[PDB]
């Protein structure tokens, strides 16, 4: 057969494997999530998509997982990002002080990860899955990363912080997850300020981007939910993980 059902990837080779091993790594690295069974967490993945149609997916589908993946994680101490996933985790590697979603038991079985099952069968789809814009929304992959993060931003508290990329198009974009979910599921009573890091991406110093107009749409939104909104150019990159890196060099 010449065709494929959908537009996007498929699933990704030896997915349940996959998961089963980064849930056993997972598990067996932080000491407090030692009390999960992970053929259990995988079972819980599996019967979220598995032999249902794969642009029907619901939030509830994924219920069953969000419990036993329940997680808590320093509510002060949350990096959210927008469209500069390398270095915001180049980042967290190293200071391991802050967290990002992918630093989650259920951000980190997901990472980089595309799955799909298939209407009365109980087969994987290792051929195509639904491209959310070309085919639909309500994806198995789509609607697990809107659940995740939703509850990700609703467990933040007192300073937020958000890594963006300066040399975007947009450097805030409304219609990202960070910004059509996340910056919407900040608890205005428990979070104080949401903080943005604005990267620069061209050569060394430059503008203050600080200033750019969709900074300034991001402002005007945080601030309209009564929570406090504060921004800092990185202008330098490379110094700026010169210094994470080796905190006392006093060059910094
Ligand atoms: N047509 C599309 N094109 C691109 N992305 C799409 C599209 N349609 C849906 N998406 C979703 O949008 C994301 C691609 O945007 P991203 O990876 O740049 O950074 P986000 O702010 O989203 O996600 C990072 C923040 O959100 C959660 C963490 F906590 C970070 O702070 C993909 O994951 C997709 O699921």
């Amino acid at each position: 057969r010449w065709r494929q059902t959908w537009s996007g990837p498929g699933t990704t080779k030896r997915f349940p494997e996959t998961v089963l091993a980064r849930c056993v790594k997972y598990t067996e690295i932080h000491p407090e999530m030692r009390h999960v069974d992970c053929q259990s967490v995988w079972d819980a993945f599996k019967g979220a998509f598995i032999s249902k149609h794969p642009c029907d997916i619901t939030e509830e589908d994924y219920q069953p997982l969000m419990k036993l993946g329940t997680q808590t994680v320093p509510c002060n101490k949350i990096l959210l990002w927008s469209r500069i996933k390398d270095l915001a985790h180049q980042f967290t590697q190293v200071q391991r002080d802050m967290f990002t979603l992918e630093d989650t038991l259920l951000g980190y079985l997901a990472d980089d990860l595309t799955w799909c099952g298939e209407f009365d069968t109980s087969k994987i789809n290792y051929q195509s899955c639904p491209d959310w814009r070309k085919d639909c929304s309500n994806n198995p992959v789509s609607v697990f990363w809107k659940t995740v993060s939703r509850r990700f931003a609703e467990a933040a508290c007192d300073v937020v912080h958000v890594m963006l990329d300066g040399s975007r198009s947009k450097i805030f974009d409304k219609d990202s997850t960070f910004g059509s979910v996340e910056v919407h599921n900040l608890q205005p009573e428990k979070v104080q300020t949401l903080e943005a890091w604005v990267i620069h991406g061209g050569r060394e110093d430059s503008r203050d981007l600080c200033q750019d107009p969709t900074i300034k749409e991001l402002e005007s939104i945080i601030s309209k939910r009564n929570i406090q909104f504060s921004c800092k150019n990185i202008y330098r990159p490379d110094k700026f993980l010169q210094c994470v890196k080796n905190p006392e060099d006093s060059s910094c």
